[PDB]
């Protein structure tokens, strides 16, 4: 159904809310949830271990059957699987892990996943366990997705600060 509500219209594309992802995607029905995934899509920490634990391990348990034959994700990369109860398709993105050495740059390549999809759910890519400043992901989303995007920030002290970034 896509029933987002209550969000901030960034640009014509980007939107954003102070929310949490998983009681989003209960309340919207999405077609697509993005999950902040790794490329071995081992669901535990992060938004990853939020929704896969909203599926009550479904997710993981498909993902680990992916993996063994299909091998991993690239940083920067995706793959499409099952959106079990939280959305019809849950859209797998990997962005770089700053706080692991890799690649800033990867973040553009991470959010170009998104132009696949019309509309979609998803976090801040990179924020959290992935260490990179949030500013400057909303930045490279703002830039680089051309589809309906619709972020959802758990934290009110990081909303507020990339709101009031974002109408600099
Ligand atoms: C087949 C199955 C799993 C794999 N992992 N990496 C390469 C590969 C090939």
């Amino acid at each position: 159904v896509n029933s987002f509500s209550g969000y901030l219209k960034l640009t014509d594309n980007v939107y954003i809310k102070n929310a949490d992802i998983v009681e989003e995607a209960k309340k919207v029905k999405p077609t697509v949830v993005v999950n902040a995934a790794n490329v071995y899509l081992k669901h535990g920490g992060g938004v990853a271990g939020a929704l896969n634990k909203a599926t009550n391990n479904a997710m993981q348990v498909e993902s680990d059957d992916y993996i063994a034959t299909n091998g991993p994700l690239k940083v920067g990369g995706s793959c499409v699987l099952s959106g079990h109860n939280l959305a019809k398709h849950c859209l797998h993105v990997v962005g770089p892990n700053v706080n692991k050495g890799e690649d800033i740059q990867l973040l553009k390549s991470a959010y170009e996943n998104f132009n696949q999809h019309e509309v979609l759910l998803a976090p801040l890519l990179s924020a959290g366990i992935f260490g990179a400043d949030p500013i400057h992901s909303l930045r490279v989303c703002v830039d680089t997705v051309r589809t309906n995007v619709y972020l959802a920030v758990f934290d009110k002290n990081l909303y507020d600060k990339l709101v009031s970034s974002f109408l600099e």
